[PDB]
């Protein structure tokens, strides 16, 4: 036969064997029927296949033929305990649900598993029955809700290497360690420097932080090459990356550089990084361009900046010294992967779902998260999470600036509109490039590494009108449509949504349908701007009116920036 | 509980709950063990969580209080097929290897399971009597003539079984096949995407009738470029697909170079047909249509859908420019902003009557071709030029490579494009009669290699189209794909600069997803050295002895009544040459 190895690897979406029998006892019917139910559902839930043996699949089936006498109700449990046994090898977590009241039979039951080298949990659930003299859990289930019982199962699970206690994609953070720092730094003074600019900062803090894992720093042209045709990375799994997280250089600077087994990156005169091992090679803008966006419009303003840098790329691995912090006031907001998912587990999340933002959050938006949230709830979870992760990299001169959208949002929450109880606001350091459906992948992917197992996509992600024609640049379908069979993203699920929009019948936001095209006003944010410069205010239900009233204050600074 | 479909999104990664049970019965010996762990093995490689329940496992657990008394036989049985119906709800695919000799403790059996709505594949593991006692396997036969089914009790053959295996008649393979064909067409066991070839053509046999058919629907004119397409896909170069992209296959094809669904398979470029405003809004709505191609119904196109052709974006994905000059890319930007997906029937065989439809092979005539010539290798090389001495450096080399690796009789697949071609390249009749120069002249040898026409357009993309190139030959059974510097490129035509990095095209081939069944052979460009009078690879230190003659250059020679170097090129091929551009001037 096939190892429990081998079996292990296939059997559920998440690797390793974790064969087992979580054998319920005690008196209470209701106690255990609703323990293991709600167990199942958990693992279930979080990717663990398993399978209870009960009264109502045992009972008139493997065990029509016995009855009540003390040999039938003994072959009864003996029966239960070597099927248990066949699931926990074939690599379920087998849950059984029978009052077992003998100490000599539940013995026996885990001998059977023990012998067999499968880890058998006796769970008692306490509400002439002999009482387990060392069960490896008590659950009062009379004094504790479900919920909580259910916790105390999963955290042994846990405990014993059944359930994984994280499962998301391990993070590599490039940050030397704080013990190491000093040193770090001393070795950094004794390089050649090449100096950067904020963009580039920037994308060294998504490098440092993680969200970029797998990648050792800014990428070489193996790497340069499959994130551009194949938008993953490939060599030892396939992992989605559809954007280039490159270090540009002039001929100048290639030629100072090529050569050194390493170099400091210099921002705002401190040494920030080391680059070890570079290798240099050619940008080729155009084809990055044209491959990455969709056009090689040169008024598209990320593009304008790539076109204005030089010729070479620098790949190589990258420490970076001092832990990135702005001193702009939202450092706060700055998580790291690693800190989102220390926050949601102090959270007791079972669920995180992530949304990606550029913008001001209107109701519509909240729609998306809202039904979310409710969706979560009837497939079984319990403690959903929001993750309301506003981009704040380099974004393009229109935009509105960082620190008042986070104001803006600040007001939607203290509106009630989400729920501040159940929802993390942190801010992703990723510049924006304006992509569309190259970048969406880029938004979801650092998401997955940040913990999240739902990412909500609506309707044209990332997207901006084409500089030349006004018309939207992308399709906007195909965000979603992308997302939604883009390889790489295997620990997490695509949410996808139609557009919500104002409905004038319903005074609400509502998802948008094409009979009724009459009933919906679509408002932009150059629609927002003009009705606060003549003193009006959207619809009553587009957006939470405090979270307005930031918006006019933004509005009349920029007017700021007359007569008396 | 939580449903079967939910349950079973959770167990394995295929989607889809595929609970069952596979019942092996038969004699002692039959060949129950060795299928079911066959089958088992088989299933974990392939992703479905499967459990086999045998005298491993059964025996001495569950059924260890049971003896040989019929009762305690008949409830052996019993208790095997309530497990396996669990482990079938559980989403499992449960094998059992049990003699089970009695009809109606089989039919109990499946009982149990058709009642709750499970799949239950009755096996029958058929071996004679006689066979399996000469094969005694663990001794058994010969114990039971000394003091059992077959012998002192009954085996009762199954009357309706899903299966027969002649284990006397097939081997382990021809079991497995057989079982997993079975799940494969009861929807438990996935069909997973194939590189084997799928040709779209009508069968002969069917062609009258497809014709008829086609005559009653609405058209579509198509153009030459179009119908190039049509062949490509008729023929089998894009395998699987099943047409025309839909726009599921086109956006996989543009974001990932792959098609996904069911598999990975390379697939890098666009194949697609288009349409105007006018004819999406005569066609759209129809189940049906079909292609005309110079008055010819070609073609049957099947449950269309219409979306849409963003062309800038389609062609900065797939050439890495937008530049309208490009020769393909202005095509592109003159044609329709719609695209057709589809299901496509291709009707009579295209051949061209030209004088060159004897070259024009398909993949199954390619692959029949180095069967009837028992080669052991084939190597691929992929052409737009005239052959000189620098190409047949290549194609020598990795004969040699091939030789030295242990293959007795490896083949040459020489392999010139021909469908659509830019304006200044060398007409494909010359290039054919060029070709047959070389091979006159015994540079490449004629008895080792098959010369043939690869139908598709060329599109002039680079490190995108070279994975077209490299799966196309796949596809036809090579065995190893010969690569160069700049496969596929050209200059761009604004500032005269290489489109493409030279050395992209083998670095992204020895790396793209799905070239699985060959190898990649990569070269450095090839020149004449002047100082050891003949071709050789290219050595920056060295750089002032390489003599680089370009199709400019070659037409000048050959105005000026000269010749290329001795060894550039076979001669006979050269004078192919100095005819070709005679009549280009004038
Ligand atoms: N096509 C076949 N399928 C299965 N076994 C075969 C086949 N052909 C020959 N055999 C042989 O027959 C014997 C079957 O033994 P086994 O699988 O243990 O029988 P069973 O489990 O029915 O008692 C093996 O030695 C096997 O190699
Ligand atoms: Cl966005
Ligand atoms: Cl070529």
């Amino acid at each position: 036969h096939v190892s429990r190895n081998k079996r292990g690897q296939v059997v559920g979406t998440r690797g390793g064997f974790r064969g087992c029998t979580v054998w319920l006892t005690g008196l209470s019917g209701a106690g255990k029927t609703t323990v293991s139910m709600a167990l199942e559902e958990y693992l279930v839930c979080h990717g663990i296949p398993c399978y209870t043996l009960d009264g109502d699949n045992i009972r008139q089936g493997l065990n029509k033929n016995l009855g009540f006498s003390p040999e039938d109700r003994e072959e009864n449990v003996r029966r239960i305990a070597e099927v248990a046994k066949l699931f926990a090898d074939a690599g379920l977590v087998c849950i059984t649900s029978f009052i077992s009241p003998y100490t000599q039979d539940r013995n026996n039951a885990r001998q059977i598993h023990e012998g067999a080298s499968l880890p058998f949990f006796e769970v008692f659930v306490d509400a002439e029955y002999e009482k387990p003299e060392a069960p490896e859990l008590v659950l009062k289930t009379d004094s504790c809700d479900v919920n909580d019982c259910v916790q105390q199962v999963v955290e042994l699970l846990q405990e014993r290497d059944i359930v994984p206690v994280d499962a998301s994609y391990e993070v590599k953070e490039l940050y030397v360690p704080e013990n190491k720092l000093h040193l770090a730094k001393t070795d950094a003074e004794t390089l050649p420097a090449l100096k950067i600019n904020k963009v580039d900062m920037q994308w060294v803090q998504v490098l440092a932080e993680g969200w970029a894992t797998p990648l050792n720093g800014f990428m070489r042209e193996r790497e340069y090459l499959q994130c551009l045709h194949f938008d993953c990375l490939l060599d030892g799994g396939v992992i989605n990356l559809s954007v280039p997280i490159v270090l540009t250089a002039t001929h100048e600077d290639k030629e100072r550089l090529d050569g050194c087994t390493a170099f400091a990156l210099m921002y705002e005169g401190r040494r920030v990084a080391i680059l070890r091992n570079p290798e240099f090679f050619e940008h080729r803008k155009e084809e990055r361009c044209a491959r990455q966006w969709g056009t090689t419009c040169k008024n598209h303003p990320y593009i304008k900046m790539v076109m204005e840098q030089g010729d070479w790329l620098i790949g190589g691995d990258l420490q970076v010294l001092d832990r990135v912090y702005w001193n702009d006031g939202l450092d706060q907001y700055r998580l790291t992967p690693t800190e989102l998912k220390q926050k949601f587990k102090d959270m007791n999340a079972d669920a995180v779902s992530a949304f990606q933002l550029r913008n001001p959050v209107h109701n519509g938006h909240a729609l998306l998260m809202q039904d979310t949230h409710k969706q979560l709830l009837e497939r079984g979870y319990r403690r959903p999470v929001l993750l309301l992760h506003p981009l704040g990299g380099w974004t393009k001169d229109d935009d509105v600036p960082l620190m008042w959208r986070m104001k803006q949002h600040a007001a939607v929450l203290e509106e009630g509109v989400l729920n501040p109880e159940t929802t993390v606001v942190a801010i992703f350091p990723s510049p924006m490039m304006y992509a569309g459906p190259t970048e969406v992948q880029w938004h979801c992917r650092a998401r997955m590494v940040a913990g999240a197992n739902f990412y909500i996509v609506g309707r044209d992600p990332a997207g901006m009108p084409h500089p030349e024609t006004g018309k939207d640049l992308y399709e906007p379908s195909h965000g979603a449509k992308v997302l939604t069979m883009a390889p790489g993203l295997i620990t997490l699920e695509i949410v996808p949504f139609r557009v919500a929009a104002y409905n004038k019948k319903k005074k609400r936001m509502d998802y948008y349908d094409s009979e009724h095209h009459e009933d919906f006003e679509f408002i932009s944010g150059t629609r927002m701007r003009k009705l606060a410069r003549e003193g009006q205010k959207p619809p009553e239900g587009f957006m939470a009116p405090k979270a307005w009233t930031v918006l006019t204050e933004y509005y009349k600074s920029l007017e700021k920036a007359h007569h008396h």
